[PDB]
């Protein structure tokens, strides 16, 4: 048990260990930048804010730790320590996140296909362990200043991003929502402005039409919603626009890309796996290089535990952890 010392910043208290110092905040749980004295590097610390206020609070919080003890992968968020100043499960009410520091979030040709080609090697990690990200967009993106980057799940919209399938209020949506965000930020890269900035669900739906076109018959027999059919069947019918004519000037290959990721049928969108071995990344893509992850316990996902529990859960996660090499 290290020693550890308290600081209030932006009105919330910190509690850390001796060798976290220069606490600095850069989001606000809360996040703070600091430096790491045993490993010589800057390091970014997220305090968890309430992490036991209600079973949906404790249960995201064991969702969390579980989530980023298990990401081992070079474009995703991985956990270089987890603590709690809690000498027992009595006293645990604070939960304590660090990770490296990147720096700054998303928001040239060759820095699109490296910044596309990692996002798209970290989703295909994450996709093999049965993950769905939900909420890709530029401010959790997280880059460095050798232009290497990490997902993360840290004020833009997320509507402007989301799948729109999410919109249409699908159940039963797919791990290529994370697809569609994808092809949204990479337009956004390439253009330098926002795809589909709706104001509402409905605008933002209007939008995405605007662009892939209204649902063609294959796709309009997979929708059971007379409410959602009515709406979409009831806008004016839309033909899907020339892709090479909204993105003029960009590269060919990086055109056919946003072709296949923005596509509206969810079942004909190209996956992580894929996009990988598109042309379009024949400079980066090496399929040895391109790791999936070890199998990734979320049975606990369908379990309605009460706050001890998921707190007792969180709890001994943080006491097992083992820090990496
Ligand atoms: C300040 C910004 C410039 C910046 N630069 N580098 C970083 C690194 C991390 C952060 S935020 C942070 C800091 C420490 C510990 C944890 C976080 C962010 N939490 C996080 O990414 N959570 C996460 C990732 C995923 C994945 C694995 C799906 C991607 N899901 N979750 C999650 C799960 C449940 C509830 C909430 C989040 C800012 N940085
Ligand atoms: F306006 C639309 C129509 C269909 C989609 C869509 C894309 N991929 N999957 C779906 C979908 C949506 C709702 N219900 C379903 F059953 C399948 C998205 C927007």
């Amino acid at each position: 048990r290290p020693t550890f010392y308290r600081q209030e910043l932006n009105k919330t208290i910190w509690e850390v260990p001796e060798r976290y110092q220069n606490l600095s905040p850069v989001g606000s749980g809360s996040v703070c930048a600091a430096f790491d004295t045993k490993t010589g590097l800057r390091v970014a610390v997220k305090k968890l804010s309430r992490p036991f206020q209600s079973i949906i609070h404790a249960k995201r919080t064991y969702r969390e730790l579980r989530l980023l003890k298990h990401m081992k992968h070079e474009n995703v968020i991985g956990l270089l320590d987890v603590f709690t100043p809690a000498r027992s499960l009595e006293e645990f009410n604070d939960v304590y996140l660090v990770t490296h520091l990147m720096g700054a979030d998303l928001n040239t040709d060759d820095h699109v296909q490296f910044l596309i080609y990692q996002i798209l090697r970290g989703l295909k990690y994450i996709h093999s362990a049965d993950i769905i990200h939900r909420d890709l967009k530029p401010s959790n993106l997280a880059v460095n200043e050798d232009c290497e980057l990490k997902i993360l799940d840290f004020y833009v919209a997320t509507r402007w991003y989301r799948a729109p399938e999410i919109m249409l209020n699908w159940m039963h949506y797919n791990q290529t929502v994370d697809i569609w965000s994808v092809g949204c930020i990479m337009a956004e890269l390439l253009t330098g402005r926002t795809l589909f900035p709706g104001t509402d669900h409905i605008d933002q739906l209007k939008l995405i039409l605007r662009l892939v076109g209204t649902p063609g018959a294959e796709l309009l027999k997979k929708i059971s919603s007379e409410s959602a059919r009515n709406y979409i069947q009831s806008l004016t019918q839309m033909p899907k626009m020339n892709f090479a004519n909204v993105f003029i000037g960009a590269n060919p290959l990086a055109v056919d890309l946003l072709e296949k990721m923005l596509v509206l049928d969810s079942d004909k969108r190209i996956t992580a796996a894929q996009a990988l071995a598109h042309a379009y990344f024949a400079q980066y893509h090496d399929p040895d290089d391109e790791p999936v992850a070890d199998p990734y316990d979320q049975s606990f996902e369908s379990r309605d535990l009460l706050i001890d529990e998921w707190k007792s859960l969180t709890y001994d996660e943080v006491i097992s952890f083992v820090p990496p090499p």
